[PDB]
């Protein structure tokens, strides 16, 4: 049996990744009665997306996902302020890209370093951006393909900047190494589970020689933006300044597509698991804030109280998944083995 | 058995290489098999298509000839891009509408098709890419050839063609007023829909296929002459700091972005799959990469006579080549294929 | 035995993107199979070139390495082709001069290889194609290993390097005065000299190599993203009947597409060749096609930071997958290339 | 096996030698074998051409005899360079133009052999040389001898021969509708065909001769007296202010230098190969300078009285000298070519 970890993004949202992974992690120690456990080693393969694709990283490196929560709790409001979460406006955004890409630098430096390259990670992990400069989309994963070895001197800092750079709400990230720039990868696959399974079944044939869909599970944890939409109040306007409501300045484009391609990923994984007749093999921890629409869903809304309401779904959500499912404590019965190049 | 799927990618203007191939590999079928009054689209039991290679495989579908396809999509073409909008793009009118209209282009599907066929007047399996901006999850019009899923039955084939060819940017996101809901590009999700339409045939067509395997599966994915697409590497280095108006250009560049690493990314699961299962001839593709002076003109917005004269002629000597040259392209035709019954 | 053959193509800058790749070539040898100052040039038992790829293939014969080349050509390009003269390039002063001057590539030149070294000196069989202006007939720039025809062993390597990348227009011819001829680019006659470089091991090869066969030959052909080049189809289309303005845009237009038809040409004569006598994977190409955008800016002479730094990116990421998955690749540097005696 | 292969080199108005050699052979053969009605296209398996050799190969291939050629090119040649014209070169009115109109010459070709005739329906195979503007590749219109290429069988010869004489600078470039590209000379890409002819015998002309080789192959290259072109050295020395608009003349000399380069690089190989083979007999090329012209000054559009007469007088000196002495011509002209069957 291979275990994937999934992580879609979803902005300021992937605190409720981090909060159930760190409830997860919480609950194991006291229930299964373990010391020093870290989360990341219950999966043979850590995917990821923008967000998403830093805590998989972070996982990989071995950070456990409390110190993980911890650095996330300290930078959100600092990766997304409130000054450039209000004050948008068209005249802003057209000359420049909200947000800056300092401060998720130094929350992904906190969070997993500056000199840590693909080479020394001893987990595999495989994380989604889309190659601006030649317009393929690229996938940093660790050299767990003997063809697959071209990303070993890259940093996992300059991944996770890469596959964070969301196409309105940053700015591309050039990587020095490679002299390209990339962006986010939720324009590719905001939903990584469905190309983690296809190269666990294509990429790492040979750690696994007989890997078939039956003996793969993926635990695709969200961050509630699937049931993401365009509010019909801004859709039917189409006219003066209801149009530049629609697009946004980006962002509505940019929303829109992840979205699109999330919900993509997951239907077509859903129709080839019942086709494959398995179904429990898929695993997935998903639900909807209560008092937020489907346009209320914002990526980088960093309020007090949205943090809250992320961080009592996580914890709830994280406690009753386990209290009640069965197929989330076979994930985490038994560990992993290390990739070991 | 043999399955055979019509692949359309989008391109706007660039499905016209799409469209002169087809009437030309029409045209060369009925010279060298000595046949009469053929039609391209009725060798293939499924015909996927987004945006433009969408509105192309409907009109396959309604039983509509390659040739007439073209000769109504040329004049439809000059009509539907004015050189008055292409122009006069800027900045100040992108952020009050589109750089197009829907009109010249509802005009265009409504001669190339009709307005009163629905999808329940079909005899062939059709597919069309699109996403619901009121739902957030990708809508395939389909053919009721599966009894689970009908609800397109009582749904146009220009409703769907308007929802297929509605760029993000490029146009305003279609009304369809049976569903209440509007609709986007097709090519946000899957601007390459040869990978969603093998996964159709293995899923959603076992009602006349109850044996259907992906080896015995021939994919004929007709591209755009739009196969790589790339952001210019000075803007990248001196605009990277600036949104939408440059690095962007007013979207356009994030859609154009979207669609290509998105075109790509299903192509490589497509051919990785294929090679796993040692069936690398069952997908038969045809594209160019359009050279340097002619790369940076070709864009899904110029009907000048020049790009059109140029989309043509690649045509031409494309299926030219690869009828004279490749065996498989001889095999897709040499039978037809039977029309389906509801 | 075996005969292996580095033949590179000229592009300007585009020979930035070569020597790039050759030093990340240069890199991984050093880097997977453990080897201490290695130089990619000791693999090969003749080097042609033209033009940029002529300049490059001297310095290699000459004894540099790829990385030393690679160093000394991006700021030495940044120097060759400033932005002044790309930004006014206009009509007029196209009519009263050439776009660039021959002094900074001649310091480019002499940094990269010297200013004393000539071709008798050198201990690697070296080919470098030119076009004699004086005469008519094409000059073949070569250290002698051949003892019928040593007329170049008192020419300086650098006086060669000049002429053969002397384009049309783009520089001016350069003036042997040892022959008292002019020289222009050696791309009029042949842009990729595979071709060229085969005739002259089965011919000048004679006597180092008596059982020479094209069966036993290998050729590495570092191609410099100019495969394809064609007029923009507006022009075409619009102004074909006009005069050198528009149409055939200076010596630009017209020697881009005279270089573009003989590279091709000479390609499928070689590809022909070796299909006839069924030894195709003799022959190795590592060269790819530009998309849409990244096309208008990567040309013949624009060294911008952005055009730089998207060749750079280019050619280590076809170094690293060329080299990852062909095993041609591989087997040409299994073993070193033994110096000619004169 | 005794192939034959008619060759002619370009050469514009001087075609004027080629054609009157030929016709002056053909009067010979009639005078001394005693035959009636002779046509010397029959006597040769392939006619390959460039240009004005191209429109006189395709002339022959469609079974005309050399005479009405030559009295229809003793009228045409004035009528196509006009004195007008060639005296007003000048330098703005060819940057806005062309030198020369293509009516008169599409005239020529008109009343050469017509408009209707396709090259399906003809009898003698012919390679004719070009390259084509709208994809930047060489295009080689032919007879279709071989089954794999037939893609010129609806290819009218009157547009193949406009398309491969259309020179860059002279006249514009032929748009072909059927093809629906832009076509230029054929002479910037292989100006001598001799060698590319061998290539389509030995490789492509393989239906009809399972059993070819180069031993048994021969080449009647007729030239066009064009074979020492070079540029004056004072041009040369002039390159720097005024003067440097004489140098490359608004690109004449670019497209002159180029088609002279080409020429003899193809006749240089062709010699080294045969030389290699010990079979340089087979390769009789058929041409002399005229004694009354400095090398740099072998214009290509010059139709004075002085150039035509001593164009027809030294065709007939060649031929008549040529025919008394040479024993090759005289073993060439012996049997007639059995004609192919498509």
């Amino acid at each position: 049996e291979i275990k994937i970890l999934s992580l879609n993004g979803g902005g300021v949202r992937g605190l409720f990744t981090i909060t159930l992974l760190a409830e997860l992690e919480s609950i194991i120690e006291k229930r299964e009665k373990c010391e020093n456990v870290k989360i990341g080693d219950y999966f043979d393969l850590i995917t990821g997306t923008s967000i998403g694709g830093i805590l998989a990283l972070g996982l990989a490196s071995g950070k456990s996902a409390r110190e993980l929560k911890e650095a996330f709790e300290i930078n959100a409001t600092k990766i997304f302020p409130l000054k450039r979460f209000k004050n948008k406006q068209w005249w802003n955004l057209l000359r420049r890209s909200i947000y800056e890409s300092e401060p998720l630098y130094d929350a992904v430096k906190s969070m997993i370093g500056e000199t840590i390259k693909f080479e020394d990670l001893n987990r595999r992990v495989m994380i989604t951006s889309v190659n601006l400069s030649t317009g393929k989309p690229k996938f940093f994963k660790t050299p767990h393909n003997p063809m697959f070895t071209m990303d070993r001197e890259i940093r996992l800092i300059d991944a996770a900047m890469a596959t964070s750079a969301a196409p309105t709400y940053f700015k591309p990230h050039y990587i020095e190494k490679l002299e390209n720039y990339f962006a986010d990868g939720g324009l590719v696959a905001n939903n990584p589970s469905y190309i983690g399974i296809r190269e666990v079944l294509i990429d790492m044939k040979n750690d696994f020689p007989d890997a078939k869909p039956e003996n793969i599970k993926v635990l695709n944890i969200g961050t509630l933006s699937e049931d993401y939409c365009i509010s019909p109040e801004t859709l039917s306007k189409n006219s003066g300044k209801g149009y530049l409501s629609l697009w946004n300045m980006g962002e509505r484009i940019v929303l829109s597509t992840m979205t699109a391609n999330q919900h993509l990923q997951r239907f077509m994984l859903l129709r080839e698991f019942e086709a494959l007749k398995i179904e429990k093999n898929y695993v997935e921890i998903d639900e909807t804030i209560p008092n937020e629409a489907a346009a209320e869903i914002t990526l980088d809304n960093a309020s007090e109280g949205c943090l809250k309401a992320l961080r009592g779904s996580g914890k709830k959500l994280a406690a009753e998944r386990y209290t009640k499912n069965e197929e989330l404590r076979n994930f985490f019965l038994k560990k992993a083995e290390p990739f070991v190049p």
